[PDB]
């Protein structure tokens, strides 16, 4: 199935969990492409699940600043592999 705007996005997020799905959602907000002297978003987050934080991050921005700012995301942890599988051409494997 396709999505609100991920489908395949939830499934990126269910190969990793809270151990570092949470430093995600996290490091996300640091580096919040605005840059100014806070260094954090307004609201607190309440989406646990990859699929929620799916539909969380489409709102926090849209499918742009979601994946774009995504794909440095993983820069910052070390997940080299899913910033491969996000451009691989092949949808995971």
């Amino acid at each position: 199935m396709a999505g609100g705007a991920w489908g395949r996005l939830a499934c990126y997020l269910e190969f990793l969990k809270k151990e570092e799905l949470k430093e995600f959602q996290l490091l996300l907000a640091n580096k919040a492409h605005s840059r100014s002297s806070s260094g954090e978003t307004p609201a607190q987050p309440e989406k646990t699940s990859g699929m929620e934080v799916a539909s969380y991050l489409v709102a926090q921005y849209g499918e742009q600043r979601a994946w774009d700012l995504a794909l440095h995301t993983w820069e910052q942890m070390g997940l080299r592999s899913l910033c491969a599988q996000a451009q691989e051409g092949a949808g995971h494997s």
